[PDB]
């Protein structure tokens, strides 16, 4: 689909069998979601935002569906204000910016 | 153009007579630029995101040139770690997400 930007580009994602709302964010290097349980081991990671840095948990090779498109990749879990789909997964679903 | 997302979508912008590098950010509702002088009235505002909040100066009806396209809108000026072009200006240049 073609998504205009008059409103937030919010989509439904499915992760761990649950539906959640997330924002398609070209300004985010990686994907970060609010607290939830994910399988496997995690690694430490620091990500920087407008307000400063936060610690997150990095989970690898996580199955995630984005607006019905199947992706498998890195998902960070932490104190984010909104669920964000970053470039690591936008590239998997073949998302580009056009003007 | 068609901008892929393997790397950060950085573009050159012209604002208040100055050339700056800025990130095309679909997750940002509005444009945020690092400390600089802009003409006219302004109002203080606090904006939040990953890492917390920053205090900014909200300037209205600011002209910005992005990839040769002139756009007018609100520009928030403050201690952001990167200049970000938000949806308020991306809509004006006809920028869409496509997948
Ligand atoms: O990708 C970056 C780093 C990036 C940067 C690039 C050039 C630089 F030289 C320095 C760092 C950056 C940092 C702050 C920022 F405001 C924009 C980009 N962080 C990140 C990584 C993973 C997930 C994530 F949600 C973020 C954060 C994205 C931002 C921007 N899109 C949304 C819009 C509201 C602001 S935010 O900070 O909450 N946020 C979500
Ligand atoms: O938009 C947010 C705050 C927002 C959020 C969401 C859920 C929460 F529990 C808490 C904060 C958020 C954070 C990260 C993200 F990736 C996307 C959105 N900040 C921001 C970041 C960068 C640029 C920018 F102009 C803004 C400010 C946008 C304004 C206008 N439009 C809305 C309207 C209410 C006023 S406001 O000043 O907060 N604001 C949001
Ligand atoms: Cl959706
Ligand atoms: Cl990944
Ligand atoms: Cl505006
Ligand atoms: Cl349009």
């Amino acid at each position: 689909p073609q998504i205009t930007l008059w409103k937030r580009p919010l989509v439904t994602i499915k992760i761990g069998g649950q539906l959640k709302e997330a924002l398609l964010d070209t300004g985010a290097d990686d994907t970060v979601i609010e607290e939830m349980s994910l399988p496997g081991r995690w690694k430490p990671k620091m990500i920087g935002g407008i307000g400063g840095f936060i610690k997150v948990r990095q989970y690898d090779q996580i199955i995630i569906e984005i607006c019905g498109h199947k992706a498998i990749g890195t998902v960070l879990v932490g104190p984010t204000p909104v669920n964000i789909i970053g470039r690591n997964l936008l590239t998997q679903i073949g998302c580009t910016l056009n003007f």
